């Protein structure tokens, strides 16, 4: 049971209302809810059917157009689960079915209650040795402060995330000591700020497309290193970079439709490691 090892993943059906009410930073083209289902279906298929991860499929709630991006409502570290208080208000009630699910999974629950503390899981990078909470439009001091308190086993440092981005809008773990990072000067700056406050040097996998830096690494047994990345079709110059890693079983995964509403790969699931 090494870094990135999981046995379970929590997912949640996306509601029909996401099509027109899901919060979105940029005004893009219309969201084809149907394709989103297809994409989301395959996404869970990879985690469960293909990687054997026991998947818990929370039902969709129409009133919570963002219930599908479960990673923002909770952060699980080893055996302890931290239900967050989303940076967005209209997303606060997603905690209910999530605390419900983690409870059923016998995880130590620690709820973020503080009326002045916001934290979206998307702003949190668990390198497997420490945490990196992005302070953004969604996450503040108290957020990281409470999270740091919840995981006293690990060092927690905060890094400034500008605009409507989240820390993981440009990075994520692509493996042990491997931090996937975007080329943007803003991306590279955020990164540098990170390692300065660390004791160990992380190897970095730089990708031209900043959002492609968002991916999923997994240490699945009989497989080894697993990395679900954005497909060549969606980001060829970034996909070509992931292609050079021969020690990782590379599984392309499209997310264009949900990306229309700021939803990336990591966003769609919570990975628990129940041993
Ligand atoms: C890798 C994280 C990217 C940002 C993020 N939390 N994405 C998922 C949430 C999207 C949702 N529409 C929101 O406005 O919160």
């Amino acid at each position: 049971a090494a870094f990135g090892r999981a046995t379970h993943a929590v997912v949640r059906a996306l509601p029909e209302s996401l099509g027109q009410h899901a919060l979105r930073s940029a005004k893009g083209e219309e969201v084809d809810v149907a394709r989103a289902e297809r994409q989301h279906q395959l996404y869970v298929g990879v985690l469960g059917s293909k990687l054997g991860l026991q998947v818990v499929e929370l039902p969709a709630d129409e009133s919570l157009p963002d219930c599908v991006f479960v990673e923002d409502v909770a952060v699980v570290c080893e055996e302890t689960a931290l239900i967050t208080r989303p940076g967005a208000p209209s997303r606060r009630k997603e905690v209910d079915m999530m605390k419900e699910a983690l409870e059923k999974l016998q995880l130590n629950i620690v709820e973020m209650k503080d009326e002045n503390a916001t934290l979206d899981g998307g702003d949190v990078l668990f390198t497997g040795r420490e945490f990196f909470v992005g302070l953004s439009k969604r996450t503040n001091q108290r957020g990281a402060e409470i999270l740091a308190d919840t995981f006293k086993d690990y060092a927690v440092s905060t890094v400034p995330v500008a605009d409507g981005l989240h820390l993981k809008s440009f990075c994520s773990m692509a493996g042990p000591n491997l931090i996937a990072i975007g080329s943007s000067e803003s991306a590279q700056k955020a990164l540098k700020i990170m390692q300065q406050m660390s004791d160990h040097r992380y190897d970095k996998l730089t990708v031209p497309d900043d959002i492609a830096a968002n991916c999923i690494y997994l240490n699945i047994p009989n497989k080894g290193h697993v990395l679900l990345h954005r497909t060549p079709e969606e980001y060829p110059e970034s996909a070509k970079v992931y292609e050079k890693l021969k020690d990782h079983m590379l599984i392309p995964v499209s997310m264009s439709e949900l990306e229309k509403v700021d939803g990336l790969l990591t966003s769609c699931s919570v990975l628990i490691n129940k041993k």
